[PDB]
């Protein structure tokens, strides 16, 4: 939020700041909205692309206690948690049939998300596969 | 379920019965596990792909109560939500500076999954961007 | 709620507001309780029509999070979401049966409240209807 | 449900059930789900309406329990939730300067639904002004 | 709400005896003081006069309040009063279907009263206005 | 509910059945619903006022499992609860002021409900105030 | 607070303050702790033997708005609440076949607790039992 | 269940049986009621005070799936909830101070549940004290 | 519980079973208990340990919706929980600095418990390390 | 967290702290969260191997209202949930087969965490069995 008010001051897009640091523009914002962290070195490149000094790179460091801000109820997303309550199930059983026992990972994770020709929301959300562990003894 | 049945019997991947049909793969296994409906003549074609006598194709019809089956707690889907708790302000901020103040649509939505080479999973979400009434 | 205490001070009502800036009453009013936005030259204006200074403007054009006050236990309130409850099924099956699959958005959605002779409460909802995706592949 | 089935064999819209009743269509639609119940000479001319038999007149006769089907998380219902989420407290606002300290009753109340040129969705609530009580001996 | 009571508390003054002074119903002006309800102006100023405070304050008391929402459900004197309706609830809603109709009793146009009679029992009449349901009339 | 069928049929109103009896209308209602029980004797006399057989007046004998219908979404129900809900603080407030630090009694509590001369649904409630212990010794 | 700072502060236990003061521990506790109040002159009572000025005794005299700190989750607590989930059906059983249809009261109830020899922690609660309301008409009609 | 009606079909009370058994009454009470178990010896037994067949036994024996009995909800069980809602703060101070930072366990622990001269129930409650580990290496 | 009850019937135990099938104790258990599955050939060698048909086989093999089972009052199993509740925030803050800005997965997880010499639980939990994304594109 | 900021300024891990006053890793990590606490004089040393003054010992030592940070969605700890979801029944199980009717301690309890050669989290947890009562008399 020091962050953002300083992003909207030199009108910085998201997608402007991610093609100038080469990082992921959903990552890079969930870095700088404090639900994930980079390493020191992007951090000072942030503080600099932004106005601001470099003694808050310390904050961008720090792991977080993420997942927990109370956002459920806001309609745009209260949709992406519908999308999963109806098709749930279905997701569910084409990924078995075509990846196996197992399951999609939301720590190893890249997000895109991008407004295609025709203005539709295109969310594109690529994970590693993780099967489940099978009984092996070594 | 008695669709899934009958579909396992068969030796049928969903990604077959999807280009058989020429429908999009993930809607489509939605419509047999009774959270979305199709038409009639589709209905008929799916029986028709399946073991199954055509008395069925009416349940495929129907209009399905929908959202409602509790799998919260399956991990696979849990990993979803999870994804939308750490990331959901940042997608709502991307989404409100490059649309405008809206929402994406999750009635007007074309879901898509995919294996990769490296075999990773890609889910791609095709949702229309609904603006809010301006007065 | 600065914006409400200004309104009561010049005495205007909600209703008289809407009319002078020729917007819809009731998305008027949620900007004001802050559940909805406006673009910056209507900011403006209700600035002028209050006693306030241009310098809140700025509050009345940020996209705020929605549908997030705990006002569930109030009884007027209540009685909406009661009558859902009840009528819910019903306007489901009429709503599929004139218009087919989809949903009434509340997002496209205008409300709009009236006394009526009799002084009955007058409530019109006014909602585009979307129809679910279909299957097609182009 | 044995009154919808009976409904979807003849080809009936809950449109065409209202107007051959002489019924605001919303409360007979209740009526049909178990939401709301009729007197007993409405009861048996639903009953000749559909395919079915008088003996069936009892159950639209009973005052059910109300208000207690788990339909939250369809995506249809939700959205008036979520429109009273978020126009909630402007409503309140409004009806309190326009009307007073009070409510609109959820009992006394005609809902209408329409489909308008244009195919949006309009819908109508008609509800009783209750004031709360100020306090007179 | 708690000032209101702290002048009370000042003055020796019981919830009766205001209550009898102003002429109103006892739990009702309760409530006014308590914030879940509120009053006309010419109430308020008198309401200021018996109690210690100045008339600056009887804005407070006239402001419609968000009512019902205080967590007050764990208090064993609270409960008590929920208990005793999951257990005669069915049975209340039984009689009054039958020597009503099909409706409600209103808690809106409702008047409570509380009493201490001989034999030190508690005493608590309410007078509700039995609302029927929409019959489908035209 | 074998007894509500049974009270139906004879066409015998909740009314007529307690003075036949000599109880009170409230918990004769809901002794007959499974949220109270009698003894033996009454039992007797409720199964021969009905229809029914002697041998079922065990089952109104048997303490029963209390509170645990699910009726909270009945408007008729819910309305009780909001009531006190907006006037919870007021009762607690004048119970404390006229009767002491204790609570009213869901136990021993006699129900009434009435229909007056305006057609007003008049809910008497009378129970034992308990006076909270004091802390003294034998 | 105020008043369990100024117990620390003096070496007091609970049971010495109790034993001073002739009343019974856990209620006094209770009453420490805002979840019960006593009269003024007890509460004077209560000021001398702690440090503390006569100025606090209001206090302790007024009404609570009791049960009301969630403190579910510590373990501690937790485990009385488990022991009701286990043997609460047991209980109401036994409580019916020797006392009658109703409840034991939390109101008037006297709670002891205690070291005994072995180091086992005993809780004994003493209480009314109300019967159930079983239908007599009053006087009228 | 099959237990409790053989119980009822001879007249035994839980304390006869329990004084016939040599065993404590409330844990007895507890094992025919399904949420707690017996050795084959003392199931046996158990069976044979009962009128029962041997073969029954071994439903005494199995260990049941516990505490899942929603029965929170009873006028009786809410008040020893209530009770700790009230005391507990008091319970867990009065525990540290005479006994340390641990706890009372709910494991090994015996209920006794008494009717004294005065009409007064008379629940103890004797538990083992548990200390919190301390940090130790060894 | 089909499984469970042929398990009692023979006399096995657990630890037995797991070590004429070479696989992991925990694992297995929760296998018959369904919690998880196993391939076909390992499923036909489970019914030949216990007294079953080979008629069952296909039951261990589906994919089953885990996590479901309502046990959290289950004093044993509130204890782990507990656990979790009390020294979370420590495992938290040691799996940071040993390892990084990650977490343990319950998908990859050898679960391990056993009574030692001095007849204590011993529970040993050995899971992968994922660490978060990085950013890279 | 002022223990933690302490920590983080001389660059000591939660391992060196351990090792250097001769305790278990876990368990003061515990401390220092405020979910365990340790007598004065560990308190005291705990203080002078942080920066920190000697006044923030009494933190340390007091009993702590344990359990009770809302951190269930952080995606570390959902998982060690998870898996006691999954396992759970197993776990019961075994132990019920191994050790017999009874409980694991969390309260008489070693953990242990751990970076194996291969980097793998190894969790090892060592907990007292305690036995439920049996209904023993003597």
């Amino acid at each position: 939020n020091q962050f953002i008010k300083a992003k909207e001051s030199k009108g910085l897009t998201y997608q402007q700041m991610a093609q100038l640091l080469s990082v992921n523009k959903v990552w890079l914002t969930s870095v700088l909205h404090g639900q994930n962290c980079c390493d020191i070195q992007l951090a000072h490149r942030i503080c600099d692309t932004l106005g601001i000094s470099h003694e808050y790179a310390n904050e961008l460091t720090s792991i977080p206690l993420r997942g927990n801000q109370n956002i459920i109820n806001d309609p745009l997303i209260y949709r992406f948690n519908e999308l999963f309550k109806v098709y749930g199930s279905s997701l569910r059983g084409i990924i078995h049939e075509e990846f196996g026992d197992g399951i999609m990972s939301a720590i190893d994770c890249k997000i895109d998300v991008t407004k295609n020709e025709q203005s539709r929301v295109i969310l594109r959300i690529d994970g590693k596969f993780l099967p489940y562990y099978k009984g092996q003894l070594d």
